[PDB]
């Protein structure tokens, strides 16, 4: 507010949206010109310092006064970063006086930050309908049983001792006497996926498909794959696929549609020919005979019984991946032929993967997360987009995955568990996505979510695959008791948060299900309909979202964050819209005044709750809104 020797950190604002950064995904000739915001008249300079690791050392941009927002409440300073190829980092130095503050990643701070620093990526792109859409996670055999007639009965085959089991549909998912929860087979195949894409597309509104493993293999799940060129023939085959594929890709029945398949590529299953360990084949796997023409796909430490696998799982075994042009990376993605590049050209054409245990995968049997690994997934990515520059790579990992995103040469996401699903969970149902105790108060969820924001590079931010919940943990219904209103509160979080909303399967209409395989059960069709409350809801989100670009690629800005009535508002904004919304996690309705003005809504403008319909006008820089408990607004303008 004036040059008082002071600045302060209420008026202070940066981050790469469309406000602040004119090239969020710049090439080698483009400069990056970056705005910082303050209160009006409240500082005497500022500058910009980015390390750049073409050269080892910080450089020094001093920035100049540039504007005032609509409201003249701020001013915008600005100074821009020379174009190169080259990797930075950024962070802000600001001065009022004898006052100085440090602002980056991690917001203001009196100190300077050694970490959290903003990222410059030249030529590193992320494909933009990832970070525009909405997700919905499909596991094959619970969705919808298009076809009846390639389903698998209760003693169709057996598998390491053992008959498959069929159960009647919305029967209960763990196995009979006899049997294994391995081999339940409700029925699920791609062509009722075909048949329920107007489901899909149009009741929920959800323009991105993610199947778990849909290639042959033994199991439920088929993690444990044994061809990874065949459509597993529970599902169909590999012209059911193509068609499935084309209908997604297909406009003539809702959105423009796009595919995303699991690719477990870290290890194959123990009856994979390669492998064999129960000789279904005439050919002679690994686990036969140390003169198998694939001996060297794997790794033994006795011959044949102890060898490299997933988790210690036998019927997992790991491959070995040797030195770059080995016959392992061959088939798996540098072949014309191989896994990735197969299903990414035509007659396929799908347009990402999903990396399951992508953290493990290595040469020589060792663990990942190494500089083997990252070689790895590097040439994955050159592989990936040299086919399609459009397809999506998103990694499996539970925590920090930086190391495999933030220097742009690997995945272009991550399955975001600790960034979106763990939070989210601890603060609505005081639980972890485990169902164990675990609760955060608002203050320690807002900083949460930013403090994981900033591991990642902006545009990795906006693509991260946000759920909340998936076929590895426990459903969200059931962490929240089976109140209904804690779902709708996680919907409205998720549909405007920071990364791609991605839907599990039931999620929308409050299925319940507790850990593996627990949280499988077969699709409730007849609440598949917006009759039903969550629904209903999520169709109006889904709605709201694509209504609105400042919610898929705009400004996240904190506006409320109060622990006593657990009052969580904020505001996502670009050139266009300004949105506030209000969360109350309380148990009973609150009603709250919302600092729109932060945000910089005029005063006597007006603004609609798209949660509610009801609308409301600025005065004195806020909006009154009376929030029920465990429900939220959405308020835009
Ligand atoms: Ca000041
Ligand atoms: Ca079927
Ligand atoms: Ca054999």
């Amino acid at each position: 507010a004036a040059n008082d020797n002071n600045v302060e950190w209420n008026g202070l604002f940066h981050d790469q949206g469309p406000l602040f950064d004119n090239a969020p995904e710049p090439t080698s000739t483009q400069s990056v010109t970056l705005k910082l915001r303050t209160f009006k008249g409240d500082i005497t300079s500022a500058n910009i310092k980015y390390w750049d690791t073409a050269d080892n050392a910080f450089h020094w941009v001093p920035m100049v006064w540039d504007s005032n927002d609509p409201t003249g409440t701020f001013d915008y300073w600005k100074g821009t970063i020379p174009a190169s190829p080259s990797i930075k980092y950024y962070r802000f130095q600001i001065n009022d006086g004898t006052s100085t503050a440090w602002y980056n990643g991690n917001g203001p701070s009196s100190t300077e930050p050694n970490a959290d620093d903003f990222y410059i990526i030249p030529n590193f792109k992320t494909p933009d309908w990832l970070k525009n859409g909405v997700m919905y996670q499909i596991f094959p055999d619970r969705f919808y049983n298009g076809d009846s007639s390639n389903d698998v009965q209760t003693g169709s085959y057996t598998y390491n001792g053992t008959p498959t089991e069929k159960k009647a549909w919305g029967s209960s998912v763990y196995a009979d006497p006899g049997y294994d929860n391995s081999l339940v087979f409700f029925g699920g195949d791609l062509a009722g996926i075909d048949q329920k894409l107007g489901y899909i597309k149009k009741t929920l509104g959800a323009n991105i498909l993610y199947l778990n493993p849909i290639f042959k293999a033994p199991t439920n799940h088929k993690y444990d794959t044994q061809d990874y060129m065949a459509v597993d023939p529970a599902f169909g085959d590999n012209s059911t696929l193509q068609t499935l594929i084309n209908d997604i890709h297909s406009t003539a029945n809702g959105p423009k549609g796009y595919l995303i398949l699991d690719g477990v590529f870290n290890h194959t299953g123990d009856s994979h020919p390669w492998f064999d360990k129960y000789n279904n084949f005439s050919s002679q796997g690994a686990y036969e005979s140390q003169s198998s023409p694939w001996y060297n796909y794997y790794t033994f430490y006795t011959w044949p019984d102890s060898y490299a696998s997933f988790l210690g799982f036998n019927s997992l075994p790991k491959l070995n991946y040797g030195n770059s042009g080995s016959a392992v990376r061959g088939v798996i993605y540098n072949n014309s032929n191989s896994v990735a590049k197969t299903y990414l050209n035509p007659p396929y054409s799908v347009d990402g993967w999903r990396l399951d245990a992508a953290q493990y995968v290595d040469a020589n049997g060792n663990n990942g997360s190494d500089v083997t690994n990252h070689q790895i997934w590097s040439e994955f990515r050159n592989a990936v987009k040299g086919v399609n520059s459009n397809a999506a790579i998103i990694g499996e990992y539970v925590g920090n995955a930086n190391p495999w995103t933030a220097q742009g040469n690997q995945w272009d996401a991550a399955t975001n568990f600790d960034g979106f699903t763990q939070p989210v969970s601890e603060w609505i149902t005081g639980k972890d996505y485990q169902n164990n105790s675990a609760s955060i108060s608002t203050t320690q969820f807002d900083s949460w979510l930013r403090g994981t924001r900033a591991n990642y590079p902006t545009n990795v931010q906006q693509s991260m695959m946000n759920f909340l919940s998936n076929h590895d943990i426990t459903r969200f219904a059931t962490r929240s008791g089976g109140d209904l209103w804690k779902t709708y509160l996680a919907l409205i979080f998720q549909m405007t948060y920071v990364g791609t909303p991605t839907i599990y399967y039931g999620d929308e209409y409050g299925m319940q299900g507790g850990a593996d395989p627990d949280n499988r059960r077969s699709f409730d069709w007849s609440q598949a309909t917006p009759s039903n409350s969550a629904v209903a809801l999520t169709q109006k989100l889904i709605t709201i979202r694509n209504q609105y670009p400042a919610l898929r690629t705009g400004s996240f800005m904190t506006l409320i964050t109060d622990d006593t009535n657990k009052i969580y508002s904020y505001g996502r904004f670009d050139n266009v819209n300004r949105i506030a919304v209000v969360l109350n996690n309380d148990s009973v309705s609150h009603t709250v005044n919302v600092p729109v003005w932060q945000l910089s809504m005029p005063n006597g403008s007006t603004v609609t709750d798209k949660i509610t319909g009801h609308s409301y006008t600025v005065q004195n820089g806020m909006v009154t809104v009376a929030v029920d408990g465990h429900y939220g607004a959405v308020l835009a303008q």
